[PDB]
């Protein structure tokens, strides 16, 4: 096949999609599975004065595999506005909704070239990106598998069990992973027990992220 | 009929469920419909040193209409971990598994001497109760209407969205309302849009609780 696809989402913003898709992307690379890192659709930036963005951070990763790449080759809407990405486009540029379809050629044609295209959404599942899309059927419209990132906190059972329902609804093979941040070890006692109760009991198992960086690389993988 | 019964649920803890229940009650009581606030469940109390929990907060306003209330009239499954109810049972008390049989019977017998029972969850919708059933499950036992609070930052619409996918897929009537906190003006900017269209484009809107006391009641009340 040409290069596999692994969307990246997560519970909400600030869940670790970033960080996560970093340290999975170092991995496969250690491994020799040539990765790249995309952030198609970005909010709440300023490439002038800040170089801090998940594609900035992309960028520099991906660059240690093609010196040549540059911002604009791996984030193609950019905005201003701290929100999803359907209100920014509309206040910075109501004259060019955001074009799916030629996002997933521009995603795609990096599967020529990599062994792994992980591309990183923005926020969670149900945020918009047009009228008619959000970013789940975006990553449906990729025929990408779906890693989502869960955060580590009291609460995470609904958050990850919302996410279930929806994604066990719809025709894609994805994973939940959580976020275990270093010096949380609250987890363990309040949320973990949980999820090793509901493991038992699912066909499709929740996973802590820092357990699980070779069972997700062999996910991202595998099939056609 | 008896009285009516709204649960109330949210996107997650934390998101106002007591505050917008003693809101909703203290209005409806204002209007001549005799409300009452029950907490059937509750994690993280110490009743031997702390009089701030939600039944707490409940029994004093309730105690307005009933002198003879006590707190365990109005919460029956109390814990003192900081977790999911389901967890916090089978480790303080492995041999009392949480009885919904017996909470539906509790609660509708308030039925018969309040025009409205109001019965806040604990967490959001996919919070575990017993290993077969969880706060939705629970709502849907019972048979109440269904108010589903969110919280007012960056990431209710996805939190709102996931909530109205899991909701709109069971045989309920709900209402999502955004808990809109004092002195927060970038909702406004940042969140509000994408409400507006959703409404456009939605039956069943998402409103602001604080715009909401006189429909809310309302449809608390509806039908049968
Ligand atoms: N495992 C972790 N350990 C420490 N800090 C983390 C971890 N995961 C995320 N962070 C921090 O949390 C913030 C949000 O993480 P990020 O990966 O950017 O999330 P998202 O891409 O979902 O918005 C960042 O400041 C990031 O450095
Ligand atoms: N509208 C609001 N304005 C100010 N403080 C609020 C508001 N809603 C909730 N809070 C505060 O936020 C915290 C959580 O609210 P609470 O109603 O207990 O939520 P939940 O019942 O969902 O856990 C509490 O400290 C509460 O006083
Ligand atoms: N204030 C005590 C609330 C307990 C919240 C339980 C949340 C479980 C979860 O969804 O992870
Ligand atoms: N860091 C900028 C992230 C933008 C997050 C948009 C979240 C929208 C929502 O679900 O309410
Ligand atoms: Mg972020
Ligand atoms: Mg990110
Ligand atoms: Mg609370
Ligand atoms: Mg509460």
């Amino acid at each position: 096949f040409q290069g596999h696809m692994l969307f990246i989402s997560a519970t909400n913003t600030n869940a670790g999609k970033t960080t996560c898709a970093r340290l999975l992307a170092q991995y496969c690379n250690a491994c020799g599975v040539k990765t790249i890192l995309l952030k198609p659709i970005e909010t709440g930036v300023n490439d002038a004065i800040n170089h801090s963005s998940d594609a900035h951070l992309f960028l520099q990763d991906n660059r240690l595999l093609d010196r040549s790449l540059t911002l604009k080759d791996i984030s193609f809407y950019r905005y201003h506005k701290v929100s999803a990405p359907l209100i920014a486009q509309q206040e910075e540029d109501p004259n060019a909704p955001i074009d799916t379809d030629n996002l997933t050629q521009r995603l795609h044609n990096f599967t020529k070239t990599y062994d792994l295209v992980i591309v990183e959404g923005a926020g969670g599942l149900c945020v918009p990106i047009t009228l008619e899309e959000n970013m789940l059927d975006f990553a449906l419209k990729l025929k990408a598998k779906m890693l989502l990132i869960s955060h580590d906190n009291l609460g995470l059972i609904n958050d990850c069990l919302l996410n279930d329902f929806l994604l066990k609804s719809h025709q894609l093979d994805y994973k939940i992973a959580i976020n275990l941040k270093g010096n949380n070890t609250a987890f363990h006692s309040i949320s973990l027990p949980y999820i090793e109760l509901f493991n038992t009991r699912s066909n499709n198992p929740i996973v802590i992220f820092q357990q699980s960086l070779k069972v997700l690389m062999s996910f991202a993988l595998k099939g056609s």
